[PDB]
């Protein structure tokens, strides 16, 4: 999930760059969560928070090909779907990023 055993020193790899973006995006999330009202816990989310986030995640990582029609549901539903289901809703590339940070919200905010 995100990064598995990585020590940034002298090992330039795409995996390190992937975490870099995610790490910097986090700070840009709370700034939006306060502007829109989106809570930290993904289970207490709704269609608006889901879409507003997805869209925001597309601007943070300049993603493309992701649709909000597939994510037209509340957080409780999105979480219930699981990684596989969520990955089926979003593209083969962007889907990973969203679920990466999305899953973090779950672990960070248990229940």
């Amino acid at each position: 999930h995100m990064e598995c055993a990585d020590v940034p020193l002298l090992t330039p790899s795409s995996k390190e760059m992937m975490s870099q973006a995610l790490k910097a995006t986090f700070s840009g999330f709370t700034k939006e969560q306060q502007r829109l009202g989106i809570p930290k816990d993904p289970r207490q989310w709704t269609e608006t928070h889901v879409r507003d986030w997805v869209m925001w995640a597309v601007n943070e990582f300049s993603l493309k090909g992701v649709d909000f029609q597939k994510f037209c549901m509340s957080g409780a539903a999105l979480c219930a779907l699981g990684k596989e289901c969520f990955l089926e809703l979003a593209p083969d590339f962007v889907g990973d990023i969203l679920w990466e940070h999305l899953e973090i919200l779950q672990k960070e905010d248990v229940k």
